[PDB]
C-alpha cells in the first residue's frame, strides 16, 4: 500500500534540559504505574503514561479528538519539571493530551499509522528525554534518531515505528495538539535547530538470502507463535534497509504458503488495522 503525504516530519526546536530536576522526575516515572492500552500496538515493553487529558483523571487511557484545553492527571501534577516543560514550551489550551513514552530494551511500536480511528487528527510532537545511539524512529523507507532536548513534529499518518535496542529504556514527553493549529506556531521558547546532515543510515542491505529465511517462517507459523513471528517481523527494519510497511506483506506470503485460512485472514485484518482502518475503541487481538 501507498500513503499520501503530510507536513514534513522534522525537529521544530531545541531546548535546554535542567539534568536535575530531570533526573528526579525520570526517577519517578522509573516506578510509576504506566498504562496497558495501546498494548495491541506493543512489541514488547513500549507504554505510556498519560499526564495531561481530557478529565484530568487516572482512569483515562486512550485518545479521541476533543475540545478542550487538557487538564494534569494526578501523575502529571507530581512532575514539576514535565509540567514545568508543558507550561513553557507550549500553548496551554492547544493541548490535547501529553503523555511519557518509555521503550524499554529490545522493544518496539509495531509499524503502523495513526488517527484511523478518530474524527479528525492531532499534531503529534515529541521532547526527547532520555534516549541513547541504539534507539531510532522510522518513517516509511527511512531510519532516524531524536536526541536529547529536540522537539519533533512527527507525521503520524504516514507508517512509522520506534524502537530501544539499549539495556537503558528512552523516554520521550509526546504531546498532541489540537490538529487545527498551526505547526509553526505549536513549539514556543526554543532554538530554532542548526542545519544538520541526515542521521547516517547503517543498516544491511536486504538480500534474497535474508527474505527467503523470513519467509521460511511458513513451515513453523501457527496460533501459538504468531505474536513472537510478527515482533520479529516489524523489529528487521530497523537493522535492514527496508520500509516499515513490508513486514505486512512477508506476512502474508508466510501466510499464504502455509495455507491454513485462519493465518490469512488474521495477517489482512493486521494490515487492515494497522495501516488503513480502525473504528474508535478497536483492539487487535492475537
Ligand atoms: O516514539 C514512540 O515511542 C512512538 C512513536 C509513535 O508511534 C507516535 O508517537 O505515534
Ligand atoms: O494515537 C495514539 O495515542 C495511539 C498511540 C499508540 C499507537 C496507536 N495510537
Ligand atoms: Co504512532
Amino acid at each position: 500500500p501507498q500513503f499520501e503525504k503530510g507536513a514534513t516530519t522534522r525537529i521544530l526546536g531545541v531546548v535546554q534540559l535542567d539534568q536535575r530536576r530531570l533526573t528526579d522526575d525520570l526517577a519517578v516515572l522509573a516506578k510509576s504505574n504506566f498504562s496497558s492500552e495501546y498494548s495491541d500496538f506493543a512489541c514488547g515493553r513500549w507504554e505510556f503514561c498519560m499526564l495531561r487529558n481530557q478529565s484530568g483523571k487516572q482512569e483515562e487511557q486512550r485518545v479521541v479528538v476533543h475540545e478542550t484545553p487538557a487538564l494534569a492527571t494526578p501523575l502529571g501534577q507530581s512532575l514539576p519539571y514535565l509540567n514545568e516543560l508543558l507550561d513553557n514550551h507550549f500553548d496551554r489550551d492547544s493541548i490535547r493530551y501529553a503523555r511519557i513514552i518509555r521503550i524499554s530494551e529490545n522493544a518496539c511500536i509495531i509499524p503502523h499509522r495513526d488517527y484511523l480511528e478518530l474524527e479528525g487528527k492531532f499534531i503529534r510532537v515529541h521532547l526527547v528525554l532520555d534516549t541513547n545511539e541504539k534507539c531510532s524512529n522510522t518513517e516509511e523507507n527511512n531510519i532516524f534518531h531524536m536526541g536529547r532536548g529536540e522537539i519533533w513534529f512527527l507525521d503520524a499518518s504516514l507508517p512509522h515505528s520506534a524502537g530501544c535496542f539499549s539495556p537503558t529504556p528512552r523516554l520521550h514527553l509526546v504531546v498532541d495538539i489540537e490538529g487545527t493549529r498551526s505547526l509553526e506556531e505549536v513549539a514556543i521558547n526554543v532554538e530554532q535547530p542548526s542545519a544538520r546532515n541526515a542521521t547516517v543510515d547503517t543498516r544491511k542491505e536486504w538480500t534474497d538470502e535474508t527474505l527467503e529465511s523470513v519467509l521460511g517462517f511458513s513451515e513453523i507459523i501457527s496460533e501459538a507463535n504468531y505474536r513472537e513471528i510478527v515482533a520479529i517481523l516489524a523489529k528487521l527494519h530497523f537493522f535492514h534497509k527496508v520500509h516499515c510497511v513490508d513486514m505486512y506483506g512477508w506476512l502474508k506470503e508466510i501466510c499464504r504458503r502455509r495455507g491454513e485460512p485462519a493465518l490469512i485472514e488474521k495477517a489482512n485484518s493486521l494490515e487492515r488495522f494497522y495501516l488503513i482502518d480502525r473504528a474508535a475503541g478497536e483492539v487487535m487481538t492475537y
